[PDB]
């Protein structure tokens, strides 16, 4: 008889146990994760009324709501960074402007901030893997000041240092360097917030960027120059941190200077058989999305979101699927991964969402979705948590419901394509893998959850199916 919806709750969290008890015995045998290249300090304040109103009154009220009608393309003054601020309250919006003034950044270290963290998505990675997961991980750090090692949280994260011609792993706190602090100022706020007239539809933050190397790509000499002997120790890579990318900059230099040099990175793991898996964040410019598309049949794997998959359609799929995708209904979403995959032989494609996630993958097994319910299970830890720090917190995501009307999605997919197993389905010559994700109801911590997912189905995935 069919399986009913009680049935297939009881189901999905005898899965999730098992996933989970999986990805623990596997995440051992990766010996080695390369991540590259953004790092950063996040700086973060909890907006306060008083004080943002008082900083509005003292550089002028009028000059600050006229940026909210009129946004600039970057700060340029401290108008320009409150009025930025009170937009994103305003609309309720993620903003995140570049930092071009050094009065700003000055003014922005004044202003100071109530806790400090890893930034950037090799950052933050580094303290997942490493710190909670403890797969041995190496990765890059544009600019290594103490401020910024010693966010790094113990265990086996490395950094490359040279010794002469000899190229050394040591962790961050044992390579300070006399470099600068990358720092972003992310300007928090709950819902309902409110500062002057002006108030907020919903939670959000604003983002001043003070960054000038992760902006560019500027990477150190030790991924320049030694590459190749970095590579000789990982298994995995993830690369992250392009979508910054422009076509063109005002000095005359263009995006290739970044990507060819990727693409030489991407020749070299591919020659010591590393797998690799890229974070395939939006990118505005799409010069550079088609150039990164092109890029992709050189990694084993790419990571995406409904937004990131909905701007790959807009250059390679059409506008209307672009459409339905961006609103992740679920039949348009595979038929977009496919065109994807038929694009570029990719061999695994991580897609996730509100709700679910999907893997088209050109193997087959039962791994694909254990690695996907690991990778659930972790997002729901850190929402949970706020910040993860140790791998059997993620046990405690198992009390988490699983989002019942996933499961009855399970249903209408299957309707179309058949499953073997539950979640898994065939195709000719590729699998499909389905989950129902857990959704925290109230959520500690909003950011570096897509990161998390994508990561951990990663390198579980690889954990498991290693022979």
């Amino acid at each position: 008889m069919k399986e009913s919806l009680k049935d297939r709750i009881r189901l999905w969290k005898r899965l999730y146990v098992n996933a989970f008890e999986n990805a623990l015995n596997a995440i051992p045998n990766v010996k080695g994760v390369l991540l590259a290249y953004n790092t950063n300090i996040d700086a973060i304040k909890y907006l306060d009324k008083d004080d943002l109103e008082k900083r509005v009154t003292e550089i002028g009220k009028e000059k600050v709501f006229e940026i909210i009608e009129n946004p600039p393309e970057k700060i340029s003054s401290i108008e320009e960074l409150l009025g930025g601020i009170l937009r994103s309250i305003k609309l309720g919006k993620a903003m995140e402007w570049f930092v071009e003034s050094e009065e700003v950044r000055r003014y922005l270290r004044e202003w100071g901030w109530d806790e400090l963290r890893i930034g950037g998505q090799a950052g933050i990675m580094a303290n997942l893997l490493g710190g909670v997961y403890r797969i041995p991980t190496i990765v890059h750090v544009p600019q290594n000041p103490k401020l910024q090692a010693e966010l790094f949280v113990d265990g086996p994260i490395y950094v490359p240092v040279f010794e002469g011609n000899k190229l050394k792993l040591v962790h961050p706190k044992d390579a300070i360097a006399e470099e600068e602090e990358l720092i972003h100022y992310i300007y928090e706020f709950p819902r309902g917030f409110q500062v002057f007239d002006v108030q907020a539809p919903r939670e959000n933050r604003f983002i001043a960027n003070a960054d000038d190397y992760n902006a560019r790509v500027y990477m150190r000499r030790e991924f320049r120059e030694g590459f190749e002997e970095i590579t000789r120790n990982v298994e995995l890579a993830i690369i992250s941190g392009l979508q910054v990318l422009k076509e063109y900059y005002p000095d005359g230099t263009t995006y290739r200077d970044v990507l060819d040099r990727v693409e030489s990175h991407l020749n070299i793991l591919n020659r010591y058989n590393v797998k690799s898996h890229f974070e395939f964040a939006y990118t505005a410019n799409r010069r550079v999305r088609e150039a990164l598309v092109e890029l992709l049949p050189k990694f084993t794997s790419v990571g995406l979101n409904e937004v990131e998959l909905a701007s790959i359609m807009e250059i390679i799929g059409d506008e209307e699927l672009a459409k339905e995708v961006l609103e992740g209904h679920i039949f348009s979403v595979i038929d977009a991964m496919n065109v994807l995959m038929d694009e570029t032989g990719i061999e695994r494609i991580h897609f996730h969402t509100y709700g679910y996630y999907l893997a088209l993958t050109q193997y087959r097994g039962e791994e694909v979705r254990d690695a996907l319910l690991f990778a659930s299970l972790a997002a729901a830890a850190k929402a949970m948590k706020g910040n993860l720090e140790r791998i059997e917190q993620i046990r405690d995501a198992l009390s988490v419901p699983t989002n019942e009307r996933a499961i009855v999605l399970e249903e209408e997919l299957e309707k179309e394509f058949t499953e073997f197993e539950n979640g898994l389905i065939d195709m000719v010559d590729r699998q499909l893998a389905f989950v129902p994700t857990k959704i925290v109801a109230s959520p500690k911590s909003t950011v570096g959850i897509g990161d998390t997912i994508s990561s951990s189905a990663f390198v579980s995935e690889f954990g498991m199916r290693k022979r």
